[PDB]
């Protein structure tokens, strides 16, 4: 028999943990990441999951699907999904009230319920698991946002059981990052924790009570349109804006020039956040011409001072909504790629007057790391 398995399914990137012999083990997939796309890509002659889709958007946007968990357990008359897809390159039909994302698979046109597409991404977390484990992964448990209701969360939980998992439960994020930390062990007495969550396109905050072990979401507050992808997007615009100076050409209406600027400024930025500044080196990005340059962390965090600064609104809120002062949360715990950005990190806490983060655990890996823990103790292996 195998073990069961804690698994993050993100937005924009999910990420599988296993607990095994009282410590956690964050898999890395085919590639070596510790994280894979939550992007499913359909050609003429296969289906590519994970970086394999993601890497190859720019040459086939209409048929990379991405973004489902944003569809999820939703209505088409829902006004979220009619915005949504103001934006998406691949297609979003109603189907008696259902949304489908249409593609087009080996030359047919093919449509897909968002829970299927999850699945995908889902059984490529779960063959990541089993290569790691060299056996099969049954059980697991998956991780939703606190504010997910009954459809969504069934929604995911059918997602798992298509993808061939037992799904054991489907337990909050903000949560199973506390436990991560382990700070649901009993002390005595009441703890309010703040889980910061920036992630690759959505901003979580939510301020947790746990007494006796029993987690209470307090309030939650946070912006769905706002990640890393910004802060990527930013870079894009000073960039063409650069190569028009430069250049005097304006690349923007050429989608694969974009999209390949875009790719290297999302490496560049996570460059920025243990480096003071990084290269973009593209060959050919239009016409015949290479663009050489780089950019600092001071221009990085000033290309985006707004965005971050504007971070702290929904803390306060969240602060009010719960009827706590900033000396009544005990601990603040990040989570979420974007939160490994130094000028977060300092303005979060700053904030919090100098008070400590939990950032031990990688913040994208702390979701995954506390549900493969929660998997463990509802399987016995703890
Ligand atoms: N070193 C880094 N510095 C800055 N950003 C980083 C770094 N490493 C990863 N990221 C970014 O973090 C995002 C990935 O976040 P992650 O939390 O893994 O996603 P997720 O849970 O799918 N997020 P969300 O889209 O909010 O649901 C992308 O915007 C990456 O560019
Ligand atoms: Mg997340």
């Amino acid at each position: 028999k195998g073990p069961a398995v804690g698994i993050d399914l993100g937005t924009t990137y999910s990420c599988v943990g296993v607990f095994q012999h009282g410590k956690v083990e964050i898999i890395a997939n085919d590639q070596g990441n510790r994280t894979t796309p939550s992007y499913v890509a359909f050609t003429d002659t296969e289906r590519l999951i994970g970086d394999a889709a993601k890497n190859q958007v720019a040459m086939n946007p209409t048929n990379t699907v991405f973004d489902a968990k944003r569809l999820i357990g939703r209505r088409f008359d829902d006004a979220v999904v009619q915005s949504d897809m103001k934006h998406w390159p691949f297609m979003v039909v109603n189907d008696a009230g259902r949304p489908k994302v249409q593609v087009e698979y080996k030359g047919e046109t093919k449509s897909f319920y968002p829970e299927e597409v999850s699945s995908m991404v889902l059984t490529k977390m779960k063959e990541i698991a089993e290569a790691y484990l060299g056996k099969t992964v049954t059980n697991a448990v998956v991780t939703v946002p606190a504010y997910f209701n009954d459809s969504q969360r069934q929604a995911t939980k059918d997602a798992g059981t298509i993808a061939g998992l037992n799904v054991l439960r489907i337990i909050n994020e903000p949560t199973a990052a506390a436990i991560a930390y382990g700070l649901d062990k009993k002390v005595g007495a009441e703890r309010n924790v703040l889980i910061f969550d920036l992630g690759g396109g959505t901003f979580d905050v939510s301020i947790l009570t746990i007494e006796d072990g029993i987690f209470e979401v307090k309030s939650t507050a946070g912006d769905t349109h706002l990640g890393g992808e910004d802060f990527d997007n930013r870079m894009v615009n000073h960039f063409i804006a650069e190569f028009k100076r430069k250049h005097k050409k304006d690349i923007s209406e050429n989608k694969r020039a974009v999209r390949r600027l875009r790719t290297a400024c999302e490496r560049a930025k996570r460059t920025l956040s243990s480096s003071t500044q990084a290269s973009i080196e593209i060959d050919s990005l239009y016409e015949g011409i290479d663009f050489y340059t780089s950019i600092t962390r001071a221009r990085f965090e000033e290309l985006n001072a707004d965005l971050f600064r504007g971070t702290l609104d929904p803390v306060e809120k969240a602060l009010r909504d719960a009827k706590l002062d900033k000396s009544q949360i005990h601990d603040i715990v990040l989570v979420g790629g974007s939160t490994r950005i130094p000028k977060i990190q300092k303005l979060l806490q700053d904030f919090f007057n100098g008070k400590e983060l939990n950032k031990s655990i990688n913040p994208d890996e702390a979701v995954a790391y506390g549900a493969a823990v929660q998997a463990a103790i509802l399987s016995g292996d703890k």
